[PDB]
């Protein structure tokens, strides 16, 4: 019910450009629903999104028992219509978290500037080049063109090979260096998901926003070194884990459990991106004091004009079926699709958890909440304990797992709530619940189990509820996708299961069915997960038994005995209790029928794709 006071001198340039590039249809809506955001104007626009997602036909026909399981059919029920997005905005994005008291702002100031120093000892900030951007971007990124001069392209790889795209970039950078910002504007779309189960992970209603491709280069140019040089990697950050895949996250949770201390706390912040305060964006900007003078100017141009002052375009339903685009402003919060969204969240989250250990270890008191009593004590505790507490953390974005020195961590909440990083689904002052067994700790939408191998070895495999994995695969990201295109996406989900969730009985059988129903020569396409830890080693025509040995045996630094595994039958499953607990259907009437007649179902899918294609029998590589 307060703010914004829009800094019109910084954002007003882009406002009048969007206004005057639509000056015939620009108007001011008196009935706009934006309470905590700064409204600027509206103009007519076509509709976008869909009330429901299309279902992958190949995966659906090969997963009949789950047509009645609400846990998997609900994942395809995402809503992206302008009405569905506005329902998310008024609930999760149109908020205002009160300012932390002055004493709390001091701790964040001290700890943040301390971590940037530790993070930049073995590393050196630098500018990122044009060729680094051309090699990193995939053929189909988000073009995100919003202006007239920016809609000259159709694909992302097409733009980067055109000297015209790098001409618009040079002008905006020259606009930045002169003190203005002319074209860095966010596109915002929303997803309202019909959800969920009790403790189902990963997917909730959220807002997705990103800038256009040229703006994200200037973003990647000034601060892209955080991702390219692996500043949030575990080797350099201690508590980070950037770069490690789902085949390695389990070992860290096990590594932490052996160290002495209390329980393992994996509390989850509700709406982490929205809970970012204007003081945290200042503390994240402390990295600017380590850059060369040419770099420092480019960085502040991105920070002041893209991070600390944002302009967003949002759709909204109007009268008579027509829709309309809104222009709004916001000074705090984090855009979900900023180039360094993951790195800046991992940093801030490390600072938050570092502070929470202080409140538990009786370093900070309620005195310090409203005014720092003795600020000389904060820097002392960080140098004799700060790095020891980072190495007992695992932070990936807004996901964190902390191993405190004792169980006073569960009650250290006053500094946490004042910083706005409130916990999800808990009373404001109820102590946090901890985990005694690391194999139950949630982290990155997964728990991690220890799989004992046939020859006396062991890997730590990732695991999650089975309905979330089948439901995701049954989703086709767009209409008009061909039969071949949907089959290649089905092959990607199947071969991903063969690499990470092979220990699940239903997933290995369904994967062998999909691989037996999709032609053997066809190259898998698509994106099976948007998580940073899904490195995508399954996107290949290579024999999945070969790639299994590479990520679990050959290149596993936790596996000293590197003797290869020859058969798929030599790799066990989880215990039937653990498999059933995570959503398996072993023993049920319809699942047993589906397993018996899976060859008949695979043969029918083969006829949809074509009798002419060459197929392989991956079901005969499994007898049990
Ligand atoms: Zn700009
Ligand atoms: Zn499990």
């Amino acid at each position: 019910s307060c703010a914004e006071a829009p800094n019109m001198k910084i954002i007003g340039r882009r406002i009048e450009r969007i206004r005057n590039e639509h000056a015939e249809t620009w108007f001011l809506d008196e009935n706009h629903p934006y309470r905590t955001w700064a409204y600027h104007g509206s103009y007519e626009a076509p509709t976008q999104g869909s009330a429901s997602s299309l279902v992958n036909g190949v995966v659906r026909l090969l997963s009949k028992p789950w047509d009645v399981v609400t846990g998997v059919t609900g994942i395809a029920m995402t809503d992206t219509t302008p009405y569905g997005q506005q329902r998310v905005f008024k609930e999760k994005v149109d908020t205002r978290v009160p300012d932390p008291q002055e004493g709390t702002r001091q701790v964040m100031n001290i700890v943040s500037s301390w971590l940037w120093k530790e993070l930049g000892k073995r590393k050196r900030p630098r500018v990122c080049t044009k060729e680094e951007f051309i090699n990193k971007v995939r053929s189909n990124a988000a073009l995100g063109a919003i202006f007239e001069e920016e809609k000259e392209w159709k694909t992302a790889v097409e733009a980067v090979n055109d000297p015209r795209f790098w001409a618009l970039v040079d002008r905006e950078r020259e606009h930045h260096l002169r003190g203005e910002c002319h074209s860095c504007v966010y596109n915002m779309m929303g997803k309202r998901e019909k959800k969920q189960g009790e403790f189902g992970k990963a997917k909730g209603s959220r807002a997705i926003w990103y800038m256009w491709l040229g703006a994200r280069f200037l973003e990647f140019e000034a601060l892209g070194f955080l991702n390219e040089d692996h500043w949030m990697g575990r080797e350099n950050s201690g508590g980070g884990v950037e770069g490690l895949g789902l085949q390695r996250l389990g070992y860290i949770l096990e590594e932490m459990n052996r160290a002495p201390g209390g329980k393992m706390y994996a509390d989850d912040t509700a709406g982490w991106d929205t809970r970012i305060s204007k003081f945290d964006l200042e503390n994240e900007a402390l990295i600017t004091n380590q850059m060369e003078e040419g770099h420092r100017t480019l960085a502040l141009a991105v920070i002041k004009y893209t991070y600390q002052n944002k302009v967003v375009k949002v759709l909204r339903p109007a009268e008579g079926g027509k829709t309309v685009m809104d222009i709004i402003s916001r000074q705090d919060q984090r855009g979900s699709g900023q180039v360094v969204t993951y790195a800046l969240n991992t940093f801030t989250n490390l600072v938050v958890q570092l502070i929470r250990n202080m409140e538990a270890e009786e370093v900070l008191e309620m005195q310090d909440l409203w005014l720092l009593r003795k600020p000389e004590k904060v820097t002392r505790w960080l140098q004799s304990n700060g790095w020891d507490r980072l190495k007992r953390m695992a932070v990936s974005g807004d996901d964190c797992v902390v191993k405190p020195i004792d169980d006073r961590f569960a009650h250290a909440l006053r500094f946490l709530n004042d910083m706005g990083k409130v916990r999800k689904d808990t009373q404001e002052w109820k102590p946090s619940t901890g985990w005694s067994n690391w194999e139950e700790v949630p982290f990155c939408s997964h728990h991690f189990n220890k799989l004992y191998l046939k020859d006396g070895r062991s890997i730590v495999v990732p695991c999650r509820h089975q309905d979330e994995l089948i439901g995701r695969a049954r989703v086709s990201p767009g209409a008009g996708w061909s039969i071949r295109e949907t089959a290649c996406l089905a092959k990607s989900y199947a071969q991903m299961w063969q690499l990470l969730y092979f220990h699940r009985r239903d997933l290995r059988l369904m994967a062998n069915a999909i691989c037996s129903a999709v032609p053997v020569d066809w190259v898998p396409t698509g994106r099976t997960t948007w998580s940073i830890h899904g490195k995508g080693e399954w996107m290949t025509t290579e024999d999945m038994l070969m790639v299994w040995n590479r990520v679990w045996i050959e290149e596993n630094d936790h596996m000293e005995d590197k003797t290869p595994v020859t058969k798929w039958t030599d790799i066990p499953y989880l215990g039937k209790r653990e498999d059933l607990w995570c959503g398996s259907l072993i023993g049920h009437r319809p699942r047993t029928t589906w397993a018996e007649n899976i060859k008949d179902t695979v043969n029918m899918v083969r006829r949809i794709i074509g009798d002419e294609e060459k197929y392989m029998d991956y079901l005969s590589t499994q007898v049990r």
